[PDB]
RNA sequence: AGAUGGUAAGGGCCCACGGUGGAUGCCUCGGCACCCGAGCCGAUGAAGGACGUGGCUACCUGCGAUAAGCCAGGGGG
């Protein structure tokens, strides 16, 4: 992902509630599966998207853990 | 009547050139010694492991379902 898009992702994430972060992670893990399915049938030439979503999910869960940690 | 040479199936010695083999010399990522520095880790689960982890990934390295990585500060360019 572009550095600017990563910065923005964290800014918006840090404004979300724990509940919204959970819902969002759930949806991104759903999209990851969809990406897996495509990569499995050789229909995902943009394979960089898989790593990207995975790190997004990690960033999201990192912030979720941030919110809950205090 | 007599006398003495050319035979090389193959062999021997020498010479040339190869093959095999990996000595020798050069080399060094590694090692050895001494000296100095530094010196504990663990139930907040250690030491050490198993299994995982990559779009394609056998192994090694890293990492742990957030899985060759997540956040932030510092360095750097
Ligand atoms: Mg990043
Ligand atoms: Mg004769
Ligand atoms: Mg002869
Ligand atoms: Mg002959
Ligand atoms: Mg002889
Ligand atoms: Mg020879
Ligand atoms: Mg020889
Ligand atoms: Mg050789
Ligand atoms: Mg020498
Ligand atoms: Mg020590
Ligand atoms: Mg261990
Ligand atoms: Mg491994
Ligand atoms: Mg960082
Ligand atoms: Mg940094
Ligand atoms: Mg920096």
């Amino acid at each position: 992902m572009k550095l600017s898009e990563v910065r923005k992702q964290l800014e918006e994430a840090r404004k979300l509630s724990p509940v919204e972060l959970e819902k969002l992670v759930r949806e991104k893990k759903r999209e990851l599966m969809e990406l897996r399915f495509q990569a499995s049938i050789g229909q995902l030439s943009q394979n960089h998207k898989i790593r990207d979503l995975k790190r997004q999910i990690a960033r999201l869960l990192t912030v979720l853990n941030e919110k809950r940690r205090q």
